[PDB]
């Protein structure tokens, strides 16, 4: 079973971890990767009820299992915050225009 389900994509936690590490490095040493400069800040227009607090980070989770390092992000998202605690796993897919939803 999927711990985590964005669209047909699925996650476990272990695919969450290894994705949110990297971004947090990344955002400890104040370098980003791709043409939309990942990780950078998630403002939550959506207003979602994360129970970790602000700052928060987005950073893309692949289906390929891969560590985002440039080129299409895909529609998935791990959000981190300053304390490397996990708020969430969001997707744009189900949602419309840029907006996202939180996967199940
Ligand atoms: N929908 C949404 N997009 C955000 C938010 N914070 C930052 N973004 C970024 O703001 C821009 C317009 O929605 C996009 O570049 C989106 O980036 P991503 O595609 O990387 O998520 C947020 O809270 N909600
Ligand atoms: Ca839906």
């Amino acid at each position: 079973a999927c711990d985590y389900t964005c669209g047909s994509n699925c996650y476990s936690s272990s695919d969450v971890s290894t994705a949110q590490a990297a971004g947090y490095k990344l955002h400890e040493d104040g370098e980003t990767v791709g043409s939309n400069s990942y990780p950078h800040k998630y403002n939550n227009y959506e207003g979602f009820d994360f129970s970790v607090s602000s700052p928060y980070y987005e950073w893309p989770i692949l289906s390929s299992g891969d560590v985002y390092s440039g080129g299409s992000p895909g529609a998935d998202r791990v959000v981190f915050n300053e304390n490397n605690q996990l708020a969430g796993v969001i997707t744009h897919t189900g949602a419309s225009g840029n907006n996202f939803v939180e996967c199940t």
